[PDB]
């Protein structure tokens, strides 16, 4: 298993990342269909980030979840690195979002569940993930969830995150919190909820915890989305206590 890309098919481009492009394949001797994500040595090394994937690569290898993509194994040559992925055959949860313009409370719940689920495990592994956010939501051929994009794990735009990291602050796992607040407020609506036109005013409003719901919001999901988007971690609640609120229990149909 000393991988090269000699031993893979290419095939069409599934997404253009910061940092590389991501296309499927399909390995020569077994045909087995993968995704195969091409990242720049220059481009890593030139923003300081190629540990952070020595890491992301070392901490999703421990991970095994149905609701956490794969990484199967990693190569590189001369000039790239490469990352031999799960495929996930329906695509980002982001491109969902674009064809449906935001989600009813079932599929949102639904949706929820699974996140809560797998960052329980994750947790529950001492793994917290700091980067959730619908680019890294994939959607597998039952269109379960999959979380992707472990590259800043540890233990650009500002709307994913919290207070204490834009505020240069220690965080904790409960950083995975308020993504899940941010993320359901975002399939609800459609928008996340801190969304501005610029950077300064997006900061301004993490900062304060500032943001309206739309009146078709409903009370239940206010309520959850309250509660998980709190300045103060210590005041965020635990996984399992968004698992066992009443609009989660109300809505979703994974448990
Ligand atoms: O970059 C990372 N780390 C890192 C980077 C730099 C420095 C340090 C760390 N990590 C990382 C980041 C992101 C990923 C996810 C990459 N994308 C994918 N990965 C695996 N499987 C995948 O499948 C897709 C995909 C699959 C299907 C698809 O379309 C299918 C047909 N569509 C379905 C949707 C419908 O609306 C229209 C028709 C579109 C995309 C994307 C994808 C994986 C790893």
């Amino acid at each position: 298993r000393q991988w090269a890309l000699e031993d893979f098919e290419i095939g069409r481009p599934l997404g253009k990342g910061k940092f590389g492009n991501v296309y499927l394949a399909r390995e020569k001797q077994s045909k087995f269909i993968l995704a195969l994500k091409v990242l720049f040595k220059a481009q890593l090394e030139k923003a300081g980030v190629e540990h952070q994937l020595r890491r992301e690569v070392e901490i999703q290898s421990h991970l095994r979840h149905p609701n956490i993509l794969r990484l199967y194994g990693y190569f590189h040559d001369a000039t790239r690195v490469y990352l031999i992925l799960e495929y996930a055959p329906l695509g980002t949860v982001y491109r969902e979002l674009q064809k449906l313009s935001k989600f009813d409370e079932q599929r949102t719940a639904t949706y929820i569940t699974e996140l809560a689920n797998a960052l329980s495990y994750c947790h529950s592994k001492r793994v917290i993930h700091r980067d959730i956010k619908p680019e890294n939501l994939l959607l597998g051929s039952a269109g379960e969830l999959k979380i992707a994009d472990f590259g800043w794990s540890v233990h650009g735009t500002l709307d994913y995150l919290p207070p204490e990291m834009i505020e240069g602050r220690m965080h904790d796992e409960k950083v995975d919190l308020w993504s899940l607040g941010v993320l359901c407020y975002e399939f609800l609506v459609g928008k996340p909820p801190f969304e501005a036109n610029t950077y300064q005013e997006t900061y301004k409003r993490i900062s304060r915890v500032e943001f309206t719901f739309p009146d078709f919001v409903t009370e239940g999901a206010r309520d959850l989305i309250s509660r998980l988007l709190k300045h103060n971690p210590s005041q965020r609640p635990m996984l399992r206590e968004v698992l066992e609120h009443p609009w989660i229990t109300a809505n979703s149909s994974k448990p």
